């Protein structure tokens, strides 16, 4: 059998806590300064959080207020952590590289690599272990806060393995692991979880015969930052494409769009799910590689892993024709600076059709048509 | 239209790698004193902070502050330099019964996941050209500065190496790097000495030295390491690892003991997939792992050979499943994982070290593969 | 999400009010093959163990309607003891007659007041509203694979509904939803994967996307089915019968209706006219509005709406249509062939774009002359 | 070239609409007995038979032929012109099971469906004009044929308006009428009696005068209701909604109770439009949603707002999602569905009826529209 895997993570996991705090700090910036340069890091541990990086900006934001506005839904309050607040400006010597001269250009805010992913699996244009992983979590998130689903909290993690053997995918393994209190009734989780995970099943017209494994450690009543310590971008392949897209490294949550870590990779998602909208492919994964100081990429590779319907250099041309690559264009076309990101911080990134994300948008498919033309 | 891929490394002195550093610093001390330790230890590095964070439960007693001027004194800072914050936790009770099975004689996985292993026969390392390349550029850098035989640079740095795919033999497209270095350089000096490593390093691979030389393009690189980014432990996962060529799971290593399925498992996984490769079963394999807390074996797995296994793709997975010991406990210790130092892997990837000796790059399962695979 | 997601639906042929609709239709069929002057306006209801073939006919013909009716019936699996049978055949009140038959002057006198739709768009080579193409395809093709057997365990009442994105120029199918009537012992994995290989199908066959979202049987059990299930009416899929919600409608049912109801023949007409106007590329969407008094021979209004794609001006499209087509209900009934055209095969899968079909107001024997007359 | 919109409506003795007074008076009687009845009562009326049918699940009882005669009395019928056939089904089990989730806070959609609803700024009612007028035309004859004022007439009748909407200011230009007329009626009286309402209809609404008049077409009616014609419960879905000017979605309303969402989604659908349109948003207001049988939410929706909107498309969609609740159960409950009479909308229209108080004609939402659409 081909079997594959992906994870998700709930919105009280200690690492999706501190995208959380990041991406709220960021939002809050720019809704103040537009030109904000933000890159802001956070740590939880035990009792303390601590909030750091480098911003330079014409904003004020709290960041104790903000980091109680994710912590408090989830259950804490405002004497459960130390805040450490840790505020340092952007380097000059980075804001020099990035602020060209020319106005009219942004220059990358680093060197590094990135890979856009799509596929045709599902309507998201995901890879349907991911798109499980994230319903099953957000379903039992959606539960706990209706009080549907009681005696749990929101620290969570699922794994979801398809069997890729045939046409028909077979689901073979759902698991979660969901922090409970310690007066549950074992017998009642079970029965819960094993109803979501066969009612996320029957809504992709799944097999629902498939192993179900739930709270395989047997208890979990410690949870969230006391349990484990998170950071921020620690969870890149939940944020991605479940480890069937590549990854270059670069975390998302607490950039500004000069970042182009976080800018340019939904740049390549949406040149990817566009390419494969357009049925030029099944599987299109686009890498672009960046050096600090420059407005475009140094280097960009195409790949459509033998399910290209048309000549590979066809779909290269008729990306290179659709597309501006310029760093300051493509995050205007993208209206970077006027997303918001706390909501892309928890149950992944891309492939989102409860939110409304401009490299989500199919309006490039027309271009890319035109463009591939004999 | 050719085909460039490209990868990156990292120097000692940048921020996320002096955390990753620590980390492991911390963990070679624990397991010196304390094999059964159970570590994981995470570490914030900004601006004129150092957080040394993560659950730890051991019988030895580490000075975090010593372990962390051992660090950053050969990187040129002092004893004045940083605040540092020591938030040591335990090990959750819950995670640890899952872990230590009543049984014993079993190793309970110490989370969920999924974990990849790779190699290729790009290079003796049997790793990815890109990657072996930028690696090797930062370390003879890093000797030079040590013996100035390359003086005014400090220990910030990155890399990025562009290769062209397109025909049998690879090409270099672009070496690049950043370094940092001091405000009284000299930068004709500078640019020279680096073109003449790049060519070095080019020459020892064998390729070519017509290629196009990115240096320092940012044009000023004199405030660095934490004053200049936040560092945090388990932030470079792809340059730890096959620089975008391999899938990634998400789990960092660094700051982990062997019971952490992300480490031990993705060590198992490559010298799988490397034994695979030297055995001449495939040109480039790929195994996936994944793994349910407290469950003493993988749940699942996946092998890809890229469509260049020299035999029938089934008989290399039962070789694999013949030649090797799956129950986690059994490949730590066949590992040494209790015993390697892990420091050394903290700086210039985790694979394909042939300056190092490390448990999970050794060749001695070829003959078992090789018998297993008839 | 925001999105422009437009939504059609079809029935299959054991749907109930579809039963209704083909025994109208086989009625008049029969009337009118003994009789072409015969005044027809035949409603039907099935109800549980009941159908009521009622309405007003005036006729030299005997049509034997319990015959008729189990010819609709019995392929779908009924027999002869499931209904009682009620036969209440009134005849054509003669002060409508004597407005409708102008002898006098050579002319048909509208059947009534009313309003009526044609349409046509250039999205498919049916040209109409790929929603409805889609939904009704589905249908047909379940139903096929039921008589065939490939497709076993089901039966004939079904219900699909199809969902397309067109935010952007190129659709996208967003969802398919089937609803089939299944057997007791069926085999609910068997019946999954057969509906989602159809679905996939048919998307091929249009070459559009084939990961949409698939909702298949969503009530969860679906064995009481057809008239038990579900009260029937002749004109209760009169949006199925047209197309699906994309046109605009002015109320008015076909089946059962001899071509001097005008809320049949001239909506034939107006499709007649909207599809040549489309096929002369003259505009991507073309609708008409007509309107009628009773017993006048032509209509007392029209408007033609092109919705911002007409290729020249309007006005020039409008004197196009005037020159081109004959607007006297006589004549273009007779240009239309309506007495002597089949209306059962329209009373399942839609009345237009019937590609599978060759219906007189499909015919694109009008584009040569709108051209020439544009100009 | 004038722009001609023409739309109809009919009377209480039209044979269709007999049909759907009977409809919607069993079902009145069945929710005032018992508010969770399931009701789909159908009705046939032709020459002297009346069918009364459809599918009925409650603990109350409704004498049919009562109810039957309680619509057909007032048009002039008795006891002894029609035999009446009752054929009362029960609901389908396996429809029940869907609807009546076990979940007793939800209730799943009655069928699949699309539904429309619609609004525009042209009249008070915020309705089409040619809609509006016909139907009232036919109150005005209806009144005066009960209270004597129009003499030698009977209640079966239709009207057509027709209106050139070419320039800024409507003009008409049609109005039809026909009434069935007794055999010694007068029929210079009986045309100067429509004349004048027709006049008077046009000076109600600051119309123009000097449209062409239809009167009597077929110029002798005297055999009518059911004798003349055979009627149906929902063959008038054009009169009972928006004339022709918005689109249909094909459900009929009469006999159906609230979970039946034709019948509910219509009207949560008209409530929405009309209070876009009130609170300013556009001048027209089109909405549309699809169902799934058993599923509690709509499966897709659209606005579309004829390019008459006053401000972005995108933020009337938004505020219209944060001002309405989409779960069946809930809209339903918040007008008051199980509790309205439905007789009373099943003549002249079910939208726009300022001589009624409908809960889905309230404009409640327009503070709500208008605060979340900032
Ligand atoms: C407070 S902000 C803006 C002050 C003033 N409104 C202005 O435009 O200058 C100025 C600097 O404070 C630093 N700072 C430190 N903590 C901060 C916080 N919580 N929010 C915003 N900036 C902060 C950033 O480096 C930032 O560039
Ligand atoms: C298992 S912990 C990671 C290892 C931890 N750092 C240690 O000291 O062993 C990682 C994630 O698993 C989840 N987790 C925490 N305690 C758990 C338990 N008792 N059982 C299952 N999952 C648990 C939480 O989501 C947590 O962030
Ligand atoms: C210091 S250790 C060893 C003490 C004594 N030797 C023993 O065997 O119990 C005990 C606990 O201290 C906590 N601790 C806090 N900081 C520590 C540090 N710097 N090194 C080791 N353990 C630390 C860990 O949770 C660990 O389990
Ligand atoms: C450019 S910084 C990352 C973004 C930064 N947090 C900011 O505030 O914009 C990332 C890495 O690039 C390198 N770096 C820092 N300053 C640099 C410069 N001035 N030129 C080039 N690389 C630099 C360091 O290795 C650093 O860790
Ligand atoms: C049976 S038809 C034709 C009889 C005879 N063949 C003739 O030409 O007079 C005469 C009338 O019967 C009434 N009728 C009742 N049931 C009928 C049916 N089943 N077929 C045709 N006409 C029917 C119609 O009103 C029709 O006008
Ligand atoms: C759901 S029924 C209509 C409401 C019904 N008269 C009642 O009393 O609730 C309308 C159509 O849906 C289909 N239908 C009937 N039973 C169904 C079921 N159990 N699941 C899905 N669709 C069904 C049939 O095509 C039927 O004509
Ligand atoms: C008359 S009601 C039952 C009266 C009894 N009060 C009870 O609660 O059970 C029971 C069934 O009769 C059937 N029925 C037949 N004709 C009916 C009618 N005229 N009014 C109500 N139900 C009728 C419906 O199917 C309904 O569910
Ligand atoms: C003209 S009849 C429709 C077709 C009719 N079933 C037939 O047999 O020809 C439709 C409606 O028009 C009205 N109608 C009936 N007889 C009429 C007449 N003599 N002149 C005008 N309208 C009439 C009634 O309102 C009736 O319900
Ligand atoms: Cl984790
Ligand atoms: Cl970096
Ligand atoms: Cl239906
Ligand atoms: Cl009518």
């Amino acid at each position: 059998k081909k079997i594959i895997t992906s994870e998700s993570v709930g919105a009280g996991h200690p690492d999706k806590i501190c995208d959380q705090i990041s991406d709220a700090i960021l939002d809050e910036c720019l809704s103040q300064d537009q030109n904000s340069r933000v890159a802001c890091e956070v740590l939880a541990c035990n009792r303390l959080i601590v909030i750091a990086g480098e911003i330079t900006t014409h904003a004020y934001v709290d960041v104790v207020k903000t980091a109680w506005e994710i912590i408090k839904p989830l259950g804490y309050d405002e004497n459960d952590f130390t805040i450490i607040s840790n505020v340092n400006k952007q380097s000059v010597d980075i804001a020099q590289s990035v602020d060209k001269t020319n106005k009219n250009l942004i220059g990358a805010g680093d060197q590094g690599i990135v890979f856009g992913y799509a596929c045709d699996e599902t309507p998201q244009y995901m890879p349907l272990t991911s798109v499980l992983a994230h319903e099953l979590l957000k379903e039992i998130e959606r539960q706990r806060r209706s009080k549907e689903f009681i005696k749990i909290q929101a620290d969570m993690k699922s794994q979801v393995s398809i069997d890729y053997s045939n046409s028909t995918p077979l689901i073979e393994t759902m698991l979660v692991s969901i922090q409970h209190d310690e007066d549950y009734d074992v017998e009642y989780f079970n029965k819960k979880v094993s109803a979501i995970m066969e009612q996320i099943a029957k809504k992709y017209n799944l097999n629902t015969n498939f192993k179900k494994i739930i709270n395989s450690s047997g208890r979990f009543v410690i949870g969230g930052p006391i349990g484990d310590t998170g950071l921020t971008g620690r969870k890149i392949i939940v944020d991605t494409y479940g480890g069937v897209g590549h990854h270059g490294g670069g975390a998302f949550s607490g950039k500004d769009p000069t970042k182009v870590d976080r800018s340019a990779s939904y740049f390549a998602r949406w040149i990817a799910k566009n390419v494969v909208a357009a049925k030029l492919a099944k599987q299109c994964e686009i890498q672009l590689a960046f050096a600090i100081g420059q407005p475009q990429p140094v280097a960009m590779y195409v790949n459509t892993f033998n399910t290209n319907l048309i000549d590979e250099t066809k779909i290269f041309e008729a990306i290179k024709k659709s597309f501006n690559f310029d760093i300051k264009t493509f995050i205007n076309d993208l209206n970077l600076w006027t997303t918001k990101y706390l909501p892309v911080a928890t149950y992944g990134h891309f492939g989102r059709d409860d939110l409304d994300l401009s490299w989500e948008k199919l309006n490039k498919v027309e271009d890319l048509i035109k463009n591939s033309k004999h």
